[PDB]
């Protein structure tokens, strides 16, 4: 597919969401789905288009799949890679260090030269700091099944819709 979805899961909740992504963008035919755990760095130059994955773990680190290929990342070169980012978090549970992980993943995928696209309002939220957070916009989409399951569905559909103009679909 034009469309290479890379995600990092501990409880499954992260792989549902990027199930809906997948449907949303229109199947199989269009985002490849891959489990970061099964995959090589090199994984991702296969793709001009990527959707990386990751829900925060414990207390502002990566889920351990994502942190296992963190360092392999540089030996990929990102330049020209138009990614766009998600997450799952707990905003109440963990205000001080929600959605950290999808911004520790930003940080190091743009420094490679990528371009970061689906920049997310803060405004749906309530939490008090993220690493996820660049002038006053989430660097990709918030997730959190935990305190806001009801919101996951519409949330999803409508950052598919913006992702599809910047994916040129
Ligand atoms: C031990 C533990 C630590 C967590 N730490 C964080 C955290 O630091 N920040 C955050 O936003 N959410 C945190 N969460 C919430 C999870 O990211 C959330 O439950 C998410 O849905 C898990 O996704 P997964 O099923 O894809 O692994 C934590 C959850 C647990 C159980």
């Amino acid at each position: 597919a034009k469309i290479g979805l890379f995600y990092g899961t501990q409880t499954g909740v992260t792989q549902t969401i990027a199930e809906s992504i997948q449907q949303e963008f229109g199947g199989e035919s269009i985002v490849d789905l891959n489990d970061i755990a099964n995959a090589d760095a090199s994984d991702l130059n296969a793709y001009d288009y990527l959707i990386i994955g990751c829900p925060t773990w414990n207390v502002g680190e990566l889920q351990s799949d994502w942190e296992g290929i963190y360092d392999d990342l540089d030996s990929v070169n990102f330049q020209g890679k138009k990614v766009a980012y998600f997450g799952a978090g707990n905003q109440v549970g963990y205000s001080d260090n929600f959605q950290d992980a999808m911004g520790i993943l930003e940080e190091k995928i743009s420094s490679l030269g990528s371009q970061t696209v689906g920049y997310w309002p803060i405004e749906g939220y309530d939490f008090n700091e993220s690493k996820a957070v660049r002038n006053n916009q989430f660097v990709g989409l918030a997730i959190d099944e935990d305190n806001q399951p009801d919101l996951t569905k519409n949330r999803i559909k409508t950052w598919v819709s913006q992702l599809k103009s910047e994916f040129g679909l």
